[PDB]
């Protein structure tokens, strides 16, 4: 089998991407944030505290003839931005872009943090990291991808995120028309449960390439690119007036600037992030200060190749027995 679904930026800055997902019988379609940095599929639901729901579409298991309570199972998660959610668990039929999984754990939120409530466009998350990170207790559950894997033509999924435009998540096949040149594959460590890999270095604009190992994760659920402070300082030093602001919470730059590109290494190959991709707009409406798309990972504990990096590439998440990651230009 295969699946293919369009993913769409939630706003004009690509702050996140949502993908329609069919849950239950008859189908209930929710727009979920596909997140290769976590491993829970959770949704706003008929069980979510009323004051914490504001415009989201909810999953109502009582209206699904294929829903079953996963008795005694609960879940609780907190993400890197400090947001969180928790609740109980059902199993149900879940389809993405034509690909159907029966008995998928669908985690129903009873509580969500304010950042989720405040975002009316995201109805939940669909985790695509390794199932060892799944938070369901006392019986850990498999991701949608993990459940689908044996039935897929090939045990892979691909992320083709657009810049200020829709993109595509494919399951079970590689669309050779979706990228240019060849795909460079690189080793993955699953030791922390992430799609963790090592970049071979970087360049700023037209500068010389710096060969240096940068360990990080490929995370579709993170908006920006988080790299070591040395790397991030070297980038913003090429932008007149750019500075790190503790009050704002990262590097800002004059909205009048033309941003240089940023290149990262994948083996001997190079992925170029155009300068415009690194612009996340006025820090507040009308401000002449703009927020940068490359930020320091120093206070995170891990480097994160988020959407700013990934949208510059066609990315293959290879879930074979020995997992790997592939990057192509497009
Ligand atoms: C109409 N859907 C349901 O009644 C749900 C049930 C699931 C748990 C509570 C919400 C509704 N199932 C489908 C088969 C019968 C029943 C069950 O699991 O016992």
């Amino acid at each position: 089998s295969t699946g293919s679904a369009t993913t769409t930026p939630i706003d004009s800055l690509d702050d996140a991407y949502i993908t329609p997902v069919q849950i239950g019988t008859p189908a209930q379609t929710l727009n979920l944030d596909f997140d290769t940095g976590s491993s829970d599929l959770w949704v706003f639901s008929s069980e979510t505290t009323a004051s914490e729901v504001d415009g989201q579409t909810i999953y109502t298991p009582s209206k699904s003839t294929t829903a079953k309570l996963l008795s005694g199972a609960t879940w609780s998660i907190s993400y890197g931005d400090g947001s969180s959610s928790s609740g109980d668990v059902y199993t149900d039929t879940v389809s993405v872009g034509g690909l159907t999984v029966t008995g998928q754990a669908v985690e129903s939120a009873k509580k969500v943090s304010s950042s989720f409530t405040e975002d009316s466009t995201i109805d939940g998350l669909l985790g695509l990291a390794f199932s060892t990170l799944n938070t369901v207790s006392p019986t850990q559950q498999k991701t949608f991808f993990d459940n689908a894997k044996a039935s897929l033509d090939s045990p892979v999924f691909t992320a083709d995120l657009g810049y200020h435009a829709p993109g595509t998540y494919n399951f079970g096949f590689i669309d050779t028309t979706a990228y240019t040149g060849s795909i460079t594959y690189t080793a993955v460590s699953t030791k922390q449960g992430f799609w963790e890999w090592t970049s071979t270095g970087y360049a700023v604009g037209s500068g010389t390439f710096k060969s240096t190992s940068i360990d990080g994760i490929a995370d579709t659920g993170t908006t920006l690119l988080y790299l070591p402070a040395t790397v991030v300082s070297a980038y913003w030093a090429q932008v007149s007036g750019a500075k790190s602001s503790s009050s704002v919470g990262g590097y800002v730059f004059p909205c009048s600037a033309t941003l240089p590109s940023f290149t990262f290494g994948v083996g001997s190959a190079r992925i170029v992030i155009p300068g415009d991709y690194i612009d996340f707009g006025p820090i507040s409406t009308g401000s002449s200060s703009c927020f940068g798309g490359i930020q320091s990972s120093a206070g995170i504990g891990i480097n994160i190749f988020g959407d700013v990096a990934l949208k510059a590439a066609f990315v293959v998440f290879n879930g074979a027995t020995t997992p790997t990651l592939g990057f192509a230009s497009k």
